[PDB]
């Protein structure tokens, strides 16, 4: 009987980061309540100034991470404003039945719809936009994110003893296909609509023009670069809602990774590159050892370093020699 | 000694279905034997009126699924009637030596053969025509199947136990690369041999014009969409000969996954969606606890909603409010 | 204390052949000493006379497998003579720290370097070029190759037995961009740096010009096939740094894999086709059961018999029926 359980509301954050959260469950099942608000608004992605009509949950590419615990029910008020266009909808890779809430959420501008749904599968999952007959063309302006659904007594390694993170972070990879004229340069449109039809040859080719962590070519670089402390344990929740992706933590590596993201499965060790396939959402976790400036990419390091599937960790404290050291640096 | 084995025959059916079969093995070891009608017809794979010269094992794209157990003996009759105008084989992924058959089995149009080998390894393979300097040509115009070798006492879950299917089906997932003009128009041809060059340079591009599950664009939807019923236990073998496939049930989930297809492996749980690599079979078991419509697709989803790789599930039976419910339908 | 422990200096071989090595350790840990010396060469490719500006550790592609234990210490003697122009330098995926050596082993023309860091992760790991700005360009011009870090017992089954490997080979498949004029005519160029601009437009296409083992088509072919005999036990260590890979063996499997190469996981069994994401080295053991011509690709059969990715293993031995044999040979 749902009437006598918890309630609570949660207020997302923008991604990198994540809401707050415990691990191990301190209470029984919950309704835990989100919103989230559509916003379709002109994004800048590259150092060009290539626009986009991008299509957000809640003003960010990715969405946010939602974050429950297994048996939960989770119940997302979404809002339409009548400041947008487009119809949109919500589908949850963690949800059962009905498109996975694809059916039961469509909202044109000016509306807003609550569903409920209960986490019965632990795991990092996609939440995408799914309208009938204009899906990829959402998924690829941005409208996709993730969700987490913790077992009860929190993660696990290979041997079932406890993993506990000090940090998390979720990282949203997006894959653009701006539409081009005749001799290569990005079309620029007045609304979302104007662009369809040639949005649509230009994912026709399968070839993204642009490949980004969190909206934007080199968004997760400079005052943004993600953080971390020698001997810190953080897992990075990573997400990729419509093509192949192949992270990779430059001189680190993935001490436990679950690269198709589904926590009753034990993780794989020791990973130097994982598999995320499109349409998923994996997690690893590593244990930094050493300071310095990390590079997190995707490895087919053409999209990581021409298309912009590259961020930056700064890793704070001791440098270990023991692990590696310059013996001779560089010499005539 | 063979001779002394139990011989039975087969009749094969058509993609999505598949021959009836026993999963927990009623006799010894057998010689399985299957004929197979190499057939090269004109196809149309799209609503548009788009045809290719398809070259099919048994009339069908993708040819059919052979089921058998492990330690049984494969016996497969091949003919190639003189009405075909190439030379044909076949390669068995799950046959060990020469070529996988493909040594052994070239055939000119009005020639026969017959192939026996013994079923070593427990799993869902691929078949496919491999003629000497036109393999691509042969796979990619549609000449592909699979084989699943069951394990003597049937499927197992990740503890041992059984897993029993109530249904199963056989999706064939086919890429297919129709030259086009300079404009971006198909090109028709009379005969396949007339197409060859232009093939070749539209294959180098590696990028397809179409990705079909069974042969056309919407051939797993209305009066053809795969059934089920609420608690049904479901298998759905899945193959690709040639590239990447990345399958995801929409509303549901692969609760137990082999998807790279090799039944000695424990299975990966609860997965949303997962990566078959071309030249690969996988297979995943599901149980329907909604109702309703699902669409089971490629989870690019260019490549699902543009290029054709998506199929539906009818199912049919109670809804359960507790795993999902709008709780305020969509409204101002 | 380093100081006090053994040093050993190891020469090492053209690939795909491997040096010489111990996979149960004799000794305790030790500083294991490399020298490699980079060098930038014109290569031809493939049999229409193509030719590329291709950088190289060694002078082959790939770079030569080094192969140590778990805790051992590598120290990499890197050289870069005044005969080449670029700046290079070195990532090492098995290292900890400072972009996998990166940050530590920048070298101009002229200039050389030693680096040192712990092996403290068994398997097979990538390591390649990785110049602030050129990333890419250098690992696709061939300046990639990997290192194996056995366990200090040697390799296990998935019930933790050993497996010994009567042969092993390095198998480098790499992936070239070669740019082309307006017709598709590849273009020629008198020294790298000409090359620049037009490479990395061709790298954007995402689409490789040609795809090969060992540094051309054709290169494990003839002469120069991989040979076993039936019966022995053969690991077949394969990596791409930067795309991705699906290995298979015509007329054999994958009996034990690793596919993201990382030996503190169970191996995958009876693989077909695996899957070795970009930037990942994997590895696979197989028994020879049967003799004859066996064909190692790719299978996406487009890359493997149109773009390059195929090489032939010859086995010697004697043949059994009992496997597989043609009952009725081709006939009208
Ligand atoms: O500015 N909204 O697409
Ligand atoms: O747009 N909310 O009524
Ligand atoms: O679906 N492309 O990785
Ligand atoms: O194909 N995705 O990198
Ligand atoms: O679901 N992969 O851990
Ligand atoms: O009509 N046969 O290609
Ligand atoms: O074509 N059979 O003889
Ligand atoms: O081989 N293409 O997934
Ligand atoms: O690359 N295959 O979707
Ligand atoms: O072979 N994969 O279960
Ligand atoms: O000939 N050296 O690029
Ligand atoms: O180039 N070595 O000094
Ligand atoms: O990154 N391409 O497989
Ligand atoms: O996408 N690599 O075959
Ligand atoms: O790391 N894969 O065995
Ligand atoms: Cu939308
Ligand atoms: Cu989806
Ligand atoms: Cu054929
Ligand atoms: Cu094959
Ligand atoms: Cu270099
Ligand atoms: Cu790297």
């Amino acid at each position: 009987d749902i009437s006598t359980l918890p309630r609570v509301k949660v207020d997302l954050v923008k991604p990198p980061f994540v809401h707050a959260h415990d691990q191990v469950a301190k209470t029984g099942p919950r309704v835990v309540e989100f919103t989230m608000t559509i916003e379709e608004k002109k994004l800048v992605i590259d150092r060009e100034g290539t626009e986009i009509h991008a299509m957000t949950f809640n003003g960010s590419v990715p969405g946010p991470l939602m974050v429950v615990h297994e048996n939960d029910y989770v119940e997302l008020r979404l809002i339409n404003p009548d400041t947008n266009t487009l119809l949109h909808n919500i589908d949850f890779h963690a949800a059962t039945g009905a498109l996975g809430g694809g059916a039961l959420t469509q909202v044109n501008p000016g509306e807003e719809t609550t569903l409920r749904f209960k986490a019965t599968k632990p795991g990092v999952f996609v939440y995408h936009c799914a309208p009938e007959g204009m899906v990829p063309w959402h998924v690829t302006s941005g409208m996709n994110g993730a969700i987490m659904v913790l077992p009860r007594d929190g993660l696990k390694d290979e041997k079932g003893q406890p993993l506990t993170y000090d940090k998390i972070y979720y990282v949203g990879e997006q894959d653009f296909y701006v539409p081009k004229d005749e001799a290569g340069n990005y079309k620029k449109y007045e609304t979302p609509g104007e662009a369809y039809e040639d949005a649509v040859k230009a994912m026709r080719t399968l070839t993204p023009t642009h490949i980004v962590f969190n909206g934007a070519v080199g968004a997760l670089t400079g005052d943004h670069a993600l953080t971390a402390a020698v001997g810190e344990r953080v897992l990075v929740v990573h997400s990729q809602a419509n093509r192949d992706t192949r992270p990779h933590l430059i001189g680190g590596h993935g001490d436990y990774v679950w690269a198709t993201g589904k926590f009753r499965n034990p993780p794989d060790l020791d990973q130097e590159t994982w598999l995320i396939p499109g349409g998923t959402a994996g997690a690893a976790f590593y244990t930094f050892r050493q300071p310095g400036v990390y590079a997190y990419v995707n490895h087919n390091l053409i999209e990581a370093f021409e298309l912009g599937a590259a961020g930056h960790f700064k890793v704070t404290g001791e440098w270990n020699d023991d692990l590696m050291t310059s013996v001779v640096k560089p010499a005539s």
